């Protein structure tokens, strides 16, 4: 549905989030982070996703700075790490993120994982930071339907985004339907399944037909499902290639064939299992 990299989705509070961005998980701090960020932005990306735990916020910041696109056209997301959950410690972790990123505000700040029993407190802290005008939008990562329901009991502000693992092996059908009905925008972490579908025969045939790569097919599939997507890529040629998805469209039959790859298979932790 986007026609270009500039294209956005309106979150429930009216904030425009780009549909397509650069995920920097498992990217090394300093130059590797700076260099991937700079190449993405140079080649039109307008959304970068990082997290305190990725240890690269500093190189992310220098790359933003060095890119020579204006701060206000850029959409920066980071996340509160597990160990920092709790009200006072979340406020502190946010300020640390800003200091590392060399940023006055963030566009989006997410609770990284739900864990057991500190996320409601952590949510109160994001609510406060949002109120203070320090963050344009607030939300969550790796929440299931039950976590959201629990959160919604006492939340003043509904999460604006839920960033989850999402790809043809983990199609998140009940969660997509749930967030859609709640006005919570789903976003796909590790949308390429960290390269694990590269040789998948179903996807390769769809790729062949469209004269595209398997990664191009998956990402187009994300967009056609209405899921914001943040593929990871270090090399400028892969950064450029991943984004070259606005000149073809997947038929309904192709979409359905891709959805049939589902096996509830994760390359990241299960949020119901990662209990802190």
């Amino acid at each position: 549905m986007p026609t270009s990299l500039k294209d956005t989705v309106k979150l429930h509070n009216g904030v425009e989030m780009p549909w397509f961005g650069l995920g920097v998980f498992k990217v090394e701090n300093g130059n590797e982070a700076t260099e991937s960020v700079k190449a993405a932005i140079k080649n039109g990306y307008r959304s970068i996703d990082t997290a305190a735990i990725y240890k690269n916020e500093e190189g992310v910041g220098i790359g933003i700075k060095e890119s020579g696109v204006a701060r206000e056209e850029l959409f920066i997301t980071s996340k509160v790490w597990n160990e920092d959950q709790g009200y006072e410690t979340t406020l502190a972790a946010f300020e640390k993120s800003l200091e590392r990123l060399q940023l006055d505000y963030l566009d989006l700040y997410l609770i990284h994982w739900p864990g057991k029993d500190k996320y409601k407190d952590t949510w109160r802290a994001l609510e406060k930071l949002y109120k203070d005008g320090k963050i344009r939008a607030i939300g969550v990562s790796n929440f299931q339907v039950h976590h959201l329901e629990e959160l919604l009991k006492d939340a003043e502000i509904k999460p604006m985004v839920n960033q989850v693992e999402f790809h043809p092996r983990l199609t998140q059908k009940e969660l997509r339907d749930y967030c859609k009905g709640q006005g919570i925008q789903l976003e796909a972490w590790s949308p390429l399944m960290q390269g694990q579908l590269l040789d998948n025969e179903v996807l390769t045939q769809i790729a062949e037909k469209h004269n595209k790569s398997v990664a191009q097919v998956i990402l187009r599939w994300d967009l056609q499902h209405g899921v914001v997507t943040i593929p990871k890529s270090i090399k400028e040629h892969r950064i450029i290639e991943n984004a070259d998805i606005f000149d073809f469209e997947l038929s309904q039959e192709d979409m359905d064939k891709i959805d049939a790859l589902n096996k509830d298979e994760r390359v990241g932790p299960n949020p119901d299992e990662l209990l802190f």
